[PDB]
């Protein structure tokens, strides 16, 4: 417009429009696009302009740009003391940049051989201990994130991490690092300034100095040659910087938080999603397509197993994540102009760009509450579940093979039933959005024959 996209009516001051927002975010989002006609569109939010990318044909305008123009760095400030000061955003772009790489190396599909494999033994220690019983009533939500943390670890921890720390005991240290996060504390640069630190920073420097003891050993055994390992740890330890130094103790700490974190809610929501959609009896015929997929396949899965033969599967998995994405806004800086469509962004604006909003739009998805995993984006572009550009997801790859691998696993050996009518509603009070834990109980059917 030569000009800023339109903005949206605040009636309600120095609050701006966080309050029908928090309440449900799609309701509210939705409800801006249509009635200011205009699918890109600026709101406020406590005096500060946040204007949001919701016409999906516009997403390249969002995820394209470096960060010196659309920077990440500062809606992410509420991560700096889970990861260190130095570490990925708190970093500078650089050696940011150059520690997102060491991290994908070690999540790259070469490093995948043992793990189809340890995933399988890992979730299938979880069912005989917890689904101990011909029948039961579990919590999908809460057993999903316990198998999540179980086989990552068992993927990416070495045993003699795995032996001096357990899935259990890390996930206990996840929540207790995380629940520092508010998530209105990126939209005030003055709620910097803890009731929480003073548990997260403890929770970091208990871990940090376990690792560090950690590493006394595996030098101690080097010159021995007890083993071969490369695990995401000794991976970062080989890593060195373009500069020839290598990572400190508290960046790498901060990394393997960042990787576990990362990984941590988002896929434990996406396969529960999964599960429930699946289970449901609306959705047979697709749980029927995925049995045709599973039925040939032995007891025991290799690599090529669920990366080339377990296609559908996939589509579940990309349409539970499209249905309901776990990162509704994803966040830049606008720290200089930028042009989106027929508008302009003006330096010091927060530019926001929505999966929610996005995998919402009628055109790239009809019916957008219909979970259909034969559905196709018919915008290109349109979904973002993992991000785009730029900033693409690099544990993507991960995500998936682990999702798959559990559905296949948990469904080859049991049938589920939801303990409900709907498919639970999604709970938009968290900063990673996931099914309502509270309908989320389930009862298990051991199969035979
Ligand atoms: C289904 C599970 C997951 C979903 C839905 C997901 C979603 C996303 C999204 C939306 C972004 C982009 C955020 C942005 O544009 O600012 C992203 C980037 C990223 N994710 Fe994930 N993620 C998932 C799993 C994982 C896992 C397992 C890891 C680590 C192994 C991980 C690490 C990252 C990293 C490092 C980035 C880089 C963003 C950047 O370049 O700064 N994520 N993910
Ligand atoms: O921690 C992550 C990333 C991530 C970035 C870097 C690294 Cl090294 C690891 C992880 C993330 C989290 C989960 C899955 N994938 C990436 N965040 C945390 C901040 N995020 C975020 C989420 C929601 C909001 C809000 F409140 F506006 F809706 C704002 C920011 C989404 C991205």
């Amino acid at each position: 417009a030569k000009k800023t996209p339109p903005v949206y009516p605040v009636t309600v001051p120095f609050l701006g429009h966080i309050v029908q927002f928090g309440k449900n975010p799609l309701e509210f989002m939705q409800r801006c696009k249509r009635d200011l006609k205009s699918g890109v569109f600026t709101i406020s939010i406590g005096g500060q302009r946040v204007t949001i990318v919701g016409d999906p044909h516009e997403h390249s305008r969002f995820f394209s740009p470096r960060n010196e123009i659309l920077s990440p760095r500062e809606v992410y400030t509420i991560m700096t003391p889970v990861f260190g000061e130095g570490v990925a955003y708190a970093a500078p772009y650089p050696r940011m940049r150059e520690q997102l790489n060491f991290l994908a190396e070690e999540l790259t599909i070469a490093k995948f051989q043992n793990f189809v494999p340890a995933i399988q033994h890992e979730v299938r220690k979880f069912m005989a201990e917890n689904w101990k019983e011909d029948e039961g009533v579990i919590n999908l939500l809460e057993d999903c994130g316990a198998m999540i943390i179980n086989t990552a670890c068992q993927c990416l921890f070495g045993e003699d991490l795995r032996k001096r720390l357990n899935a259990r005991h890390f996930a206990q240290l996840l929540s207790k690092m995380e629940s520092s996060l508010i998530p209105a504390a990126v939209f005030m640069p003055w709620l910097l300034r803890l009731p929480q630190s003073a548990r997260c920073r403890e929770a970091r420097a208990e871990l940090q100095k376990i690792l560090g003891e950690i590493i006394v050993a595996r030098e101690k055994e080097e010159a021995s040659k007890d083993n071969n390992t490369s695990d995401l740890l000794g991976g970062l330890l080989k890593a060195v910087y373009r500069d020839g130094t290598r990572m400190s103790l508290h960046e790498v700490c901060g990394m393997i938080v960042a990787a576990m974190f990362a990984g941590q809610h988002t896929s434990t929501i996406t396969t529960s999603w999964s599960m429930l959609h699946l289970m449901h009896p609306k959705n047979k015929k697709w749980l029927d397509k995925l049995h045709k997929e599973i039925d040939e396949f032995p007891a025991q899965l290799n690599y090529d197993n669920v990366m080339d033969e377990m296609p559908f599967a996939e589509r579940c998995v990309r349409e539970s994540i499209r249905r309901d994405p776990p990162l509704l806004m994803v966040m830049r800086m606008v720290k200089a102009e930028v042009k989106v469509g027929s508008y302009v962004v003006p330096k010091g604006d927060i530019i926001a760009c929505s999966p929610l909003l996005s995998h919402h739009d009628e055109e790239a998805f009809p019916n957008p509450r219909l979970w259909d995993p034969e559905r196709d984006e018919k915008v290109d572009g349109a979904f973002i579940g993992f991000g785009a550009g730029v900033h693409k997801c690099i544990g993507q790859k991960f995500a998936l093979l682990q999702v798959k691998t559990i559905l296949a696993t948990a469904f080859r050996e049991y049938d589920f039933q939801l303990l409900r009518d709907e498919v639970p509603d999604p709970d938009y009070h968290t900063m990673v959005v996931g099914p309502t834990l509270n309908q989320c109980l389930v009862k298990y059917t051991r199969k035979k024959k």
